[PDB]
């Protein structure tokens, strides 16, 4: 079947940065769109950042586009989210995805377990 594992969350302080990534097996990797959403508590959850099979990046706001850069690696069936700035109000759960059309909206194929970060100050 197909597995989406995130991993690299943790506890950090704010203006920290920190990389999480995602490892994708049981499909073709190159032939999707692979996304990052998150949710936060008392949130729905969101678009944060998306990387087509193209190659074009696409962020969720200008709170985003900013601070976080993301980025695939086809030869290692991985993707990577470098979140750099982080404030409180980015704690939340990390969610990768993958979907072979969509780029925003949030009803993604294929879904992670999730990575929690936690950001205090």
């Amino acid at each position: 079947q197909v597995q989406l594992v995130e991993s690299g969350g943790g506890l950090v302080q704010a203006g920290d940065s920190l990389r999480l990534s995602c490892a994708a097996s049981g499909l073709t990797f190159n032939r999707y769109n692979m996304g990052w959403f998150r949710q936060a508590p008392g949130r729905e959850r969101e678009f944060v950042a998306s990387i087509s099979w193209s190659g074009d990046r696409t962020y969720g706001t200008d709170s985003v586009k900013g601070r976080f850069a993301i980025s695939r690696d086809n030869a290692k069936n991985t993707m990577y989210l470098q979140m750099n700035s982080l404030k409180p109000e980015d704690t939340a759960v990390y969610y990768c995805a993958a979907d072979r059309f969509l780029t925003r909206s949030v009803k993604y194929d294929y879904w992670g377990q999730g990575t929690q970060v936690t950001v205090s100050s």
